[PDB]
């Protein structure tokens, strides 16, 4: 039942989040033990930081933020790259419950995936987005974790 | 108007097949002509059983089982290398096809796809997955198989 | 506030046009400045078409027809093969815009990306479909463009 918080913005890496104490916050209501989220700028230092948790062997990775088309936002090319594969009705949920009172939800490119029994999570950048994804996940995470390890 | 099945369980290949008989029963009921469903272990025997049906030239290969996030289950990625190309919206349609009623539904990796002039559909491989699915297909696949043959 | 229509249509590129005329049509209604519509065969023709538009460095390259899965329907192969990213969120917006009226919305393949400074977003090839889809533009598009030259 462990978790890791990625929180991906460069804005916020240098000088305020406001997602990571949300998802902690969510996380241990819904009984997951996790280490204090790691703010890292977008890019590489993302992929570092999958990296660096998939070897701590998490159950479960949720990452926020850049997510959209502005240039910097490479968060799901990082995990694409990470992953052994994807699963794209999760992350089309997610894109979903944004929907209709958020419009440009549908402009999220977040993934979600498997890295050998780690599940992997983009939600958005927003702590509403943020909101909106983990409802999502409520319905799901718990089911997803036991089908991974194989009932 | 041909069809194949094969029904991707290492659980029912070495010994009970209920989504089967539910495809067939379908096929028949529309019209299809159809072999009796091979039924085969996760991994690399969906992928020569799809060999062999493109092989028999038929117009639709139905597949059930094998596409969740379980560790075997590898009938997404067998059926993605074989087909020309994808077809996202008939997949996510099919996913869709289970909600709001089974939460779960948005975990389901199953592609659709082309192979030549031949249709692949990947179904869920619950009997009421494979119920919401045909419903799905019963909707567009005399249209998609007249498209794909080119009016 | 730049934009470029492709007509994708080996049909109509020989001898009528229905989509273009509405496209430019929207365009001017959304204060879009765009040449006429380049109507060109189905294929390497739509790969060259978008590229000439990108080179062109506009904001916005609108495509119509050729995203079916009928046999020369290639516009969203030609299209994967220039962008540097995809938005699948918004191309699964386009399609459930025809949905429930039209089942086979599902069966298109049209994709949404962006190539360098410019969003790409693939459109039926029927004048209800580029009307479905265009509505689904009209609630977000200003803000991608913003999104993608980072506010």
């Amino acid at each position: 039942r462990s978790a890791r918080v990625i929180i991906a913005s460069t804005r916020a890496s240098s000088g305020e989040d406001r997602c990571g104490p949300i998802i902690t916050e969510w996380l241990a209501q819904q009984g997951f033990s996790s280490a204090q989220p790691e703010v890292v700028a977008d890019g590489s230092p993302v992929g570092e930081a999958l990296r660096k948790a998939i070897d701590d062997d998490v159950d479960v990775i949720l990452t926020s933020g850049g997510t959209g088309i502005a240039p910097t936002d490479s968060t799901p090319d990082q995990t694409v790259a990470v992953v052994d594969y994807l699963i794209p009705g999760l992350a089309e949920a997610i894109r979903q419950s944004g929907l209709p009172k958020v419009p440009t939800s549908v402009l999220s490119r977040g993934v979600c995936g498997v890295a050998g029994q780690t599940l992997i999570v983009n939600l958005p950048g927003s702590p509403g987005g943020v909101r909106d994804g983990l409802g999502v996940l409520a319905g799901v995470l718990d089911h997803a974790l036991d089908q991974l390890a194989g009932k």
